[PDB]
Order: C-alpha cells, then structure tokens, then sequence
C-alpha cells in the first residue's frame, strides 16, 4: 500500500506514476553522447518524429525548422 | 535551448530529468500485469533487491518483512 511504501522510504526512488510520455532529455543526452552521427540523427527524429526507441507510444512531426531541430538536438546533446 | 523547447510544446511530453533512479510503479504494473508468478517475483526484488531490468542502478535489498514485500507487490500489481 502506498504509504507503507512512503513509509519505507520507497518514494525516495520510485515515483506512482511516469508523469509524461517522452523520455527526459538527460536520458537521451546519456543514451546517445559520445556517438558520432548523433546531431543529425536526433534533428531527423525532432523535426519527423518517431517510435519503438524507448516505447511504442510515436512523437509526432514537430513544428520546427532544420536550424531549430538542429539547435535543439544539440542542446539536449549538453545536457549535464 | 530550453525555453525554445518550451516554447515549442516539447515539455508537454519531456521532462529535463527522470528526477528518480527507479521506475515509476505504473511503468512495473504495466510491464508485469497479466503474468503468472509476478507476486512472488515482485516481492522477493522488494526484499533482496536487483539490478539490470530497468538500468545499472540497483535496488538495495529492502527491509521490509515477507508479508510487507507481498502486500507490496500487490498494490503495485493493482496500479492504475
Ligand atoms: C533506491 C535507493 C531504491 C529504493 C529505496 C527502492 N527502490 Fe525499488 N528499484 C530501484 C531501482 C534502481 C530499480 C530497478 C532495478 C533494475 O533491475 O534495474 C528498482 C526496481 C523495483 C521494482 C521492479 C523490480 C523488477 O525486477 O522489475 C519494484 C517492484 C520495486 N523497485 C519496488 C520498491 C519498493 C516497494 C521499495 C520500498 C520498500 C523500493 N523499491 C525501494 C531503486 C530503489
Ligand atoms: C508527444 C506528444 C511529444 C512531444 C510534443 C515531443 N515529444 Fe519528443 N518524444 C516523444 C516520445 C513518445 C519519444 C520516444 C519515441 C520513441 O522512439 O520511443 C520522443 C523522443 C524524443 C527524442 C529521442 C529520439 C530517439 O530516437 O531517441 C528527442 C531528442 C525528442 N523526443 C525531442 C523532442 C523535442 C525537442 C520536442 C519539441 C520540439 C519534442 N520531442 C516533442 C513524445 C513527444
């Protein structure tokens, strides 16, 4: 029950629910830093969308220019 | 940068940071709802602990009774 579970200091680690559908930036940052092509390949997922990377739910084409995509990617890329 | 992807919608489906180490309980009653033996599976994680299903970062082994880890599982199992 959940707060056995608070009580047990479980929370400190887990959270009830995933509040958002997308993983968090420093999780794509680790996922991908150090790899080469990886400008280019997270503009492309950014700017057309994609799925089946971390889940089955898609993100949809987004409203963003090559610039921004590209901006964005390397944006999330220095997450620190 | 951060306030273009605000700007842009990003953060409706992103967060900056998976603020905790372990996965959120609806994200585990997902992943186990609808098989045979996840009681027993869950609880006997709760108590001893793992590693490497959802990443490196273990889960300490937990002090929580036989019964509390079941019960645990249990809610767990329930989440919706
Ligand atoms: C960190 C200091 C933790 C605390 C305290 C608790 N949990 Fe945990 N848990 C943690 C991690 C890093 C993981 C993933 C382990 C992995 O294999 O990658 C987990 C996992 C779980 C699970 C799922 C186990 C599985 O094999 O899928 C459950 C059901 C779970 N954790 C529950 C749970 C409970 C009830 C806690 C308090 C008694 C608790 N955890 C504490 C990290 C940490
Ligand atoms: C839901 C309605 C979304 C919004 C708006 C945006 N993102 Fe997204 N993103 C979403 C999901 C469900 C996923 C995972 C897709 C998968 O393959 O499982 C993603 C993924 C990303 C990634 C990683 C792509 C990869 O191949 O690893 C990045 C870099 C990303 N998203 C960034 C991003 C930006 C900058 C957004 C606003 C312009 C944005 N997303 C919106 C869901 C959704």
């Amino acid at each position: 029950n959940e707060q056995l579970a608070k009580q047990k200091g479980c929370m400190a680690c887990h959270d009830l629910k995933a509040k958002k559908v997308g993983p968090a930036y420093a999780d794509v940052a680790k996922k991908y830093a150090g790899r080469k092509d990886a400008v280019d390949y997270l503009a492309g997922k950014i700017k057309k969308g994609g799925s089946g990377v971390w889940g089955s739910v898609p993100m949809p084409p987004q409203n963003v220019t090559d610039a921004e995509a590209k901006q964005l990617a390397q944006w999330i890329l220095s997450i620190k």
